[PDB]
């Protein structure tokens, strides 16, 4: 209506009904927008967004639509805090839901989450939109199981210098060593993050690098030490997580090249 554009959605067509939990930028809540569509309000607390940057840039990202990522439905900008408006996953991020051990998994259910993210990711870099800031904790999961990318790009609007720089919130985890060592962001930078994210997977939701430091992760990586095998992964799922490890980027694959990799293994096992 008259005083909004498409990105903007109007806070009063939003009823709040419960409180899902705090983020990287404060309170997010599950709701509905008129009275009928599930949402999840994300309340952005002053001082943590670069917000005239995040809201250009939400334009862009209203009109990224795929099934695997979670759905921007517009910002609530007239305001103090501004309010995010996304697709409702109810059973909340994937690390959680990964360390719940009653679920029992099989690894053909691990796969298929593999498969849902190398989906979304294949979608991004089509767009050459990058992540960059790809794990467990930024995907979420649908009450009929299905793993979603979210929060894709989010990280360029942090004000929070500790999480910006390699900070002492920076994921170090999840970054290939020219990242480490020259800041160096590419598609292939997500590639690397996502061999991380598979390796999440099958190891249940344990930290990458369980038993170092950050400063010894980098360490550990620049001297081309690597991850190793989680006990549920297959020697296919293995070498297909590996591959996004190649010291130089331009060795790594495609995430086209992943997606059919782990459409054969899933045929093959
Ligand atoms: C602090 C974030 O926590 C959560 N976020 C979402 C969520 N859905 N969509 C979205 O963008 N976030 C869904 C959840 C469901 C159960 C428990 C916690 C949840």
């Amino acid at each position: 209506g008259l005083g909004y554009g498409s990105w903007e959605i109007d806070p009063k067509d939003l009823t709040f009904l419960k409180e899902l939990g705090t983020g990287q930028f404060g309170v997010v809540k599950y709701g509905k927008w008129r009275g009928q569509y599930d949402v999840a309000i994300k309340m952005i607390k002053e001082g943590s967004m670069s917000e005239d940057e995040f809201i250009e840039e939400a334009k862009v990202m209203m009109n990224l639509s795929h099934e695997k990522l979670v759905q921007l439905y517009g910002v609530c900008t007239k305001q103090r805090p501004i309010f995010i408006i996304t697709e409702y996953m109810a059973n909340g991020c994937l690390l959680n839901y990964l360390r719940e051990m009653r679920h029992r998994f099989q690894t053909q259910q691990l796969l298929e989450m593999c498969k849902d993210v190398c989906e979304a990711m294949e979608y991004l870099e089509s767009k050459q939109f990058l992540h960059r800031d790809l794990a467990a904790r930024n995907c979420l999961v649908n009450d009929q199981g299905v793993v979603k990318v979210s929060d894709f790009g989010l990280s360029r609007y942090v004000l929070d210098d500790e999480y910006t720089s390699s900070g002492s919130k920076f994921p170090v985890r999840w970054s290939p060593p020219e990242v480490l060592m020259y800041s160096k962001f590419s598609s292939k930078s997500d590639i690397w993050a996502f061999g991380v994210l598979m390796w999440e997977i099958y190891s249940l939701g344990k930290m990458p690098y369980e038993r170092f430091t950050n400063s010894e992760t980098a360490e550990h990586i620049a001297q081309g030490l690597r991850l190793y095998r989680p006990h549920l992964a297959s020697e296919k799922v293995y070498t297909i997580m590996y591959s996004c490890w190649h010291e130089k980027a331009d060795e790594r694959p495609t995430f086209k090249i992943l997606l059919s990799n782990i459409l054969d293994v899933m045929d093959e096992e």
